[PDB]
């Protein structure tokens, strides 16, 4: 009937898997794959003003595992930027955006993004594959930057480096 007709979801390109990881124990929480799954879930969500913490929110593309080994990302890296502890709300937001919405040029770059929750500063990293494509690399962070307003530098750091160098990995392009 009907009822399914009038009030239609509306389909997102990719499924996106919110996963949370609390103050390998990363669990997956909610995946959605329409405008409306993801509204309901991310309204059911704390933002990150009111995560605990050293809290850390993924928001991946299903059947990408947020970690270095998963295989879609282990070639990849991350772009970083810093807010303000508690005033990372909008930038989260305009990321979770324009991801879920296929709104990078180099998009299928893409893997997810992150919010990692900690006292003094908030950081949002987005997660690429091919780390060593350069071009492409740049233009997600310049685009990046754009949506958000941002106004410093980012930089990228490749998740083989980050594994290797823990505290102490570089970043190997800025924008
Ligand atoms: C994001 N991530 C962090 N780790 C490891 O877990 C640690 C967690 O560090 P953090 O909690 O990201 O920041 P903080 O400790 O400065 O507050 C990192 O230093 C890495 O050693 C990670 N280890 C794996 N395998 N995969 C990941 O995605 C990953």
């Amino acid at each position: 009937n009907a009822a399914s007709l009038v009030h239609q979801p509306h389909p997102l390109e990719h499924s996106w898997t919110f996963w949370f990881d609390n103050p390998a124990s990363i669990r997956p929480i909610y995946t959605f794959s329409t405008v409306e799954e993801f509204w309901s879930v991310y309204n059911n969500i704390h933002h990150p003003s009111k995560l605990a913490m050293r809290a850390d929110l993924y928001c991946f593309k299903h059947k990408i595992e947020p970690k270095w080994e998963d295989p879609v990302c282990a070639n990849g890296g991350k772009w970083t930027v810093n807010f303000p502890r508690g005033k990372s709300d909008n930038g989260w937001l305009y990321t979770l955006l324009a991801m879920i919405g296929e709104q990078f040029d180099c998009g299928d770059e893409i893997c997810g993004a992150v919010v990692n929750v900690r006292s003094g500063q908030d950081k949002i990293s987005i997660w690429t594959k091919n780390a060593s494509n350069e071009a492409a690399q740049a233009s997600i962070g310049k685009q990046w930057k754009e949506f958000l307003d941002y106004n410093e530098s980012i930089g990228f750091i490749f998740h083989d480096d980050a594994k290797k160098f823990d505290r102490h990995a570089k970043n190997k392009y800025m924008v």
